[PDB]
Formats: C-alpha cells, sequence, structure tokens
C-alpha cells in the first residue's frame, strides 16, 4: 500500500535472533527476543529483491490490517537490515510468538498421533473463526493445514502464512477446483478452497496425516479431482464429526458450504466441554518440557 520499506528501522538493538523454528511462505522463521524486555516474538526473515518488493509491501499492509483478530497471530512490526548495493536487503517481519508450535507438532506429541473429537472440534471452530475473519475482508488464506495452525501456551489457536510462477506445491491439501487440468483449465483459489483444506486438516488431526499421504505427490495431484471425496477411515468417530467431514469435503465447490454454514455445523457449535478442552490442551503443552 502506502508503505516505504527504506524508512524502516534496522533491527539492531531492538530485536535479535535466538533460534531457528522453521521455514515459511518465502522466508525463514526464528524464535526472536525483544532486546530491552526479553519478550519472545516470531521473526520471519526475507530477502528484499526485484519481484518481491511490492509483494512484501502487501503482506505487511495485510498483516497490519487484519491480524488484530484473536485467531490470527498478531503483527508487531517490520525492520530492514540494509545490505550493500547490488545485494538483497533483509526484511524482518516481527510477529506474535505462539510457543506451543503447530497442530502438526501437537499431533506428534500425542500418543498414537490422533486427537480426541472434543479436541478436534475446538481447533476447527477456532480455525473457522479466523477464516471467517479473513473471508469477510475478502482475503483467501490459501494455505490451511496442520502446519500453519498454531497454538499458544494458553491453548489459543492462531493462523499464520495466509494470503501469500511455475512450481507446484504439495498437493495433499488442495481442493479439486485448485487443480488445473483438461476438465478445468481455469483453476483459481476460492474462499471455499480454504474450507476443503480445513477438512483435510481435520483428518490430519484424526489420523496423523492427510488423505493420500502414502503416494507420490504427482499421483496424488492426479487422483484428488477424480477420486470420491476422502472420508474418515474408522467408524469409531461420532456421526456429527463424520457429517462435518462430509460437509467440508464437497468436491464440487459450488455445492460446498460457505464459511458461515460450517460455523453453524453441530460439530462446531456443540462444544460443552470448551473450557475443559482448553485445559486439557494447556496441560499437554506444559507436559512437553
Ligand atoms: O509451523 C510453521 C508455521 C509457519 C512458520 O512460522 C510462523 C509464521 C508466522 C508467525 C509465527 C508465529 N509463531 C510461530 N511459532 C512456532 C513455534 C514452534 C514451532 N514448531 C513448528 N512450528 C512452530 C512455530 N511460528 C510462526 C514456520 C513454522
Amino acid at each position: 500500500d502506502e508503505i516505504d520499506l527504506s524508512a524502516l528501522r534496522d533491527p539492531a538493538g531492538i530485536f535479535e535472533l535466538v533460534e531457528l523454528v522453521g521455514n515459511g511462505t518465502y522466508g525463514q522463521v526464528y524464535k526472536g527476543r525483544h532486546v530491552k524486555t526479553g519478550q519472545l516474538a516470531a521473526i520471519k526473515v526475507m530477502d528484499v529483491t526485484g519481484d518481491e518488493e511490492e509483494e512484501i509491501k502487501q503482506e505487511i499492509n495485510m498483516l497490519k490490517k487484519y491480524s488484530h483478530h484473536r485467531n490470527i497471530a498478531t503483527y508487531y512490526g517490520a525492520f530492514i537490515k540494509k545490505n550493500p548495493p547490488g545485494m538483497d536487503d533483509q526484511l524482518w517481519l516481527v510477529m506474535e510468538f505462539c510457543g506451543a508450535g503447530s497442530v502438526t507438532d501437537l499431533i506428534k506429541n500425542t500418543k498414537g498421533n490422533t486427537l480426541k473429537e472434543e479436541w478436534i472440534a475446538y481447533i476447527c471452530r477456532e480455525i473457522l473463526r479466523g477464516l471467517s475473519h479473513l473471508h469477510q475482508h475478502k482475503v483467501i488464506h490459501r494455505d490451511i493445514k496442520g502446519q500453519n495452525v498454531l497454538l499458544t501456551e494458553n491453548a489459543e489457536v492462531k493462523l499464520v502464512d495466509f494470503g501469500v510462477n511455475t512450481f507446484i506445491g504439495t498437493p495433499y491439501w488442495m481442493a479439486p477446483e485448485v487443480i488445473a487440468c483438461d476438465e478445468n483449465p481455469d483453476a483459481t483459489y476460492d474462499f471455499k478452497s480454504d474450507l476443503w483444506s480445513l477438512g483435510i486438516t481435520a483428518i490430519e488431526m484424526a489420523e496423523g496425516a492427510p488423505p493420500l499421504c502414502d503416494m507420490h505427490p504427482m499421483r496424488a495431484l492426479f487422483l484428488i479431482p477424480r477420486n470420491p471425496a476422502p472420508r474418515l477411515k474408522s467408524k469409531k468417530w461420532s456421526k456429527k464429526f463424520q457429517s462435518f467431514i462430509e460437509s467440508c469435503l464437497v468436491k464440487n465447490h459450488s455445492q460446498r458450504p460457505a464459511t458461515e454454514q460450517l460455523m453453524k455445523h453441530p460439530f462446531i457449535r456443540d462444544q460443552p466441554n470448551e473450557r475443559q478442552v482448553r485445559i486439557q490442551l494447556k496441560d499437554h503443552i506444559d507436559r512437553t518440557k
């Protein structure tokens, strides 16, 4: 938007890098520390170059505008570490540090690598709330999966890496309308594509991995448009959970419920143990030391 990257402070003495946490949407992400308060913060480092400049301006504008929601990891600020001419400046995107890691981590730190329904129901609702916040502002998340859904040390659920030329990513969370082919040459991301990705995530939570994980990515990409919508393997799960999976995973996107419809789904509303589910989560998080 109206952002000037060269009028940004150097992170020197204001923020510093502690340890690496992982990789994100075009950039590395560190556990950072606020120098004069010792408070933790997530820091995404990106190299500022040709193409990427105006793209950087938009994510910053985006994060400033829409991250003040309780299910969106919050933007703290931005800094440029200016490097010699001819070279790429380093941009530090400073954001709220969700110390419990991703849902993917949660899954692995749970024995058998599956979560309770009550747990899954809580997380999906929170994820949806964040999605509803985004969609209202005409923002598509584009990358919903257990890796981008973070938990805080108070078991709050936050979304990261949203709304941001010839590579193909991992297919397993992609919705049929996103996969370009003969029957569908004009493939673009819809708000309802996020809702499909969420459905996959719910299985990711219920099974430790998404549908078609035991398959070559190119073959999975090929099968997703054609195969019937993925279902829960076991029949152990309640009927409301199975219905919610059916609702999320409607192959034809025109026939797929909108964000607000899924919000009203009984598997989302009927959460009497909400307060309880959160405590179970916070304890399980502490337990990890
Ligand atoms: O998971 C992905 C999520 C997207 C990327 O990093 C983030 C991007 C944006 C903001 C973030 C805030 N807090 C954390 N905190 C945090 C702590 C421990 C983790 N272990 C595994 N991911 C962990 C994320 N990460 C963030 C890369 C990691």
